[PDB]
Formats: structure tokens, sequence, C-alpha cells
């Protein structure tokens, strides 16, 4: 029943932009919504990509590598899923396997890739795929691995066992207040869940 | 190393603002970002979400989610119930409120995360993700009663956490609706786990 009547540019940057979003509720009346898109998306499934990287090897435990960086709208640092937007005419699979390597110097396996999902669907459009490779860590490509990190780009990598994840997590919180992901939070939840 | 040095405000509307951010990288240069924030922020963080876990005796364990018109997504969307902290509520009463308005069960705090970032390299937007149990078998959860606001247009679905992932695969491929990545990654991660 619900559905988009316009949208109205507000304020347009480089990179994002603010729209006033009028709609059609449910009993017939129109309302307005302030949303926010990203500029540089064209033909994509979704703005990015996040990578759940798990990290195997023999004789250890599972890991999820995670990525530490510097976020000027947090003021501070987080932890998160590798991550990136969707080049012009890339799929989401070689985008996350490029991410993964350009972040971390792993190279991995896809093993599955989700559908378009959002981030905060309140405020933004902005969608990403959830992409979780396999890292074969007893492979020499993996011995040593070297970031190649962007332009302006300075990324720590941390792994964290998968079997005790949201307690390594709780654990960086602590020492060093950084601030976790939501999405890598929601993760570990689950994974003492089940 | 890496800090905010200034942020220009770009455009406020009622709910959401654009800004430009200076900061300092680790290689002594100045860069900048444009970032969104929320204009309704105080709180610990913006919102809650809530992981409403309903037990009842002798079925499966459902993971309670509630679908929408997203008008920034111009789309419906499924998702953990959530909302904004009110000026004076605690995350917990937050968690309990919201769900209780959004799906009229009553539940009870299990834990409570420290606030995570929804989308670091967008915004400094931040919740607390509050997991609830409920109990299914309580007189008060047998026929529970939404108190939607005004404007608020809610569905609840309620899903088997031991099949989630791919009772959310099939409701995008079969009604097209868009999935929370938050959803999708606790879903994932009951799927990874052991
Ligand atoms: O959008 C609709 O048609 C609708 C109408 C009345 C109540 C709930 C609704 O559904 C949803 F928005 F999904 F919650
Ligand atoms: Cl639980
Ligand atoms: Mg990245
Ligand atoms: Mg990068
Ligand atoms: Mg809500
Ligand atoms: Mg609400």
């Amino acid at each position: 029943k619900q559905y988009i009547i316009s949208e109205e540019l507000i304020s347009e940057g480089k990179w994002v932009k603010l729209e006033k979003t009028t709609y059609m509720d449910p009993t017939g009346k129109t309302r307005t919504w302030e949303s926010v898109k990203r500029t540089t998306r064209k033909e994509q499934t979704a703005d990015g990509v996040a990578v759940i990287p798990v990290l195997q090897r023999t004789l250890h435990y599972e890991c999820i590598v995670l990525v530490k960086q510097f976020r000027p709208p947090m003021g501070g640092y987080c932890i998160e899923f590798p991550a990136g937007l969707i080049d012009d005419g890339e799929t989401p699979e070689a985008a996350a396997l490029r991410e993964l390597e350009e972040e971390t110097g792993y190279k991995g396996d896809i093993a599955e890739c989700s559908p378009a999902v959002c981030m905060d669907p309140g405020l933004s459009n902005c969608t990403i795929h959830i992409v979780t490779v396999t890292i074969n860590g007893d492979d020499a490509e993996n011995a040593r691995p070297k970031p190649k990190p962007g332009d302006g780009e300075f990324v720590e990598v941390i792994s964290l066992p998968k079997n005790d994840l949201l307690q390594r997590l709780d654990a960086l919180v602590a020492e060093e207040h950084l601030t976790v992901d939501a999405r890598v939070y929601s993760y570990a939840l689950a994974l003492k869940h089940a």
C-alpha cells in the first residue's frame, strides 16, 4: 500500500546528499521524511560490500578477521568487517575479495554472498552485500600477508577467535575505548546465542 | 594520532544534518569527509534495536522482527524492533518499551551492548543492541497488543531461530523486502556457529 510520491534534493555534496522524501501512508495520507543517499551509486546492486572473513588453519580455532580504522563521522576508531564501495561494473564478490586483500593482505575464497541488505533504513538508502569468505591460512599466499591500502587509507588488522568473539570484543572496548560496528556485534551475539 | 580538527555545517533539516569534517590523517595531512548526524541526540546512543527471542514450550524459539515502509529505502524492510531512546530513558527501558509498542510483547532484559555504530563511513549514528527474552507462555504475552504511534504502521513477523537465514533469504526472494544488515549478520552467525 505505501509508496514514494516524490524525492526533492535539499543538499548535495560530492559524496552524500540529503532529500525530502514525500510518500503515501496506508490510510491514504501524504507524509514527508528526510532521507540520506550516497551520490556514488550507479548500476551496482548495492553501494558496498562487507566481508565476513573466516580464517581457517589446521590446529587453530577459526578466526574472524576484522579491521580498525579512524572514522571521521564517529570522531574515533571503529572495529568493523572489511568493507568498501563496489566499483562501477565490479561484481559484489570481486569487490569483497579485492577489499579484503587491500585492507588485510589476505586472499580469500568466496563462500556465500547475501542479497542487498540495508544499513540504516530509517535514515538512508545505503545497502551492501555481506559476502562470506574463507581464508585458507595454511596457504603460503596467506603466510605473512601485506595490506595494500589506497590513497588516505590507514587500517589495522584484528583477528579474533570465532569461539570467543563477543568476549574478545567486550575486552577491546574495555581496554581501548573504541567503537564496535553494529553488524560485527550482531554477529558476535548470534555466535554466543547459538 | 588521527583526530578531528573541525566540523562545518552543510545543511540541517529537522531530523538530519550534513556536515563536512576536517581531520588529520596519520601522515600529517589534512583531509575532509562528508558525514551525516541526527539532530535528535542528547543519550549513550541515538537508539536501541531489540533482539526479541520468543520462547514458547514445545515450539521452536522465534526471533521476533518487524516489517515497515522505509521512505529512505522507497520500500518495505524487515528489521529488529527499534527506536530512539527518549531523553531520560535508559537503553534497557527504551528496549522494553519499543518492543512493547511495536509488537505487544512484554519481555525480559538478557543483555545490552555498548553503543555500536550503524554506518561509520557515513554517519555518527549509534545504538545499543538489547537481547530480550519473551515468555510466550505467560498470560500477558497471550494476546500481545501493539501500541503504535501516530504515522507508525508496523507488521510483526516471528521467524524460527534455528532456520533464520533460510527464512529471510526466502522473504527477500518471494516478497521483495530488504532485510536489515544487522538481522542478516545475526542470521549468518547462527549458521556459522560450531
Ligand atoms: O503498509 C501497509 O500496507 C500497512 C497498512 C496498515 C498497517 C500495516 C501495514 O504494513 C506495514 F507497513 F508493513 F507495516
Ligand atoms: Cl538469548
Ligand atoms: Mg573500507
Ligand atoms: Mg578501503
Ligand atoms: Mg521503530
Ligand atoms: Mg517505534
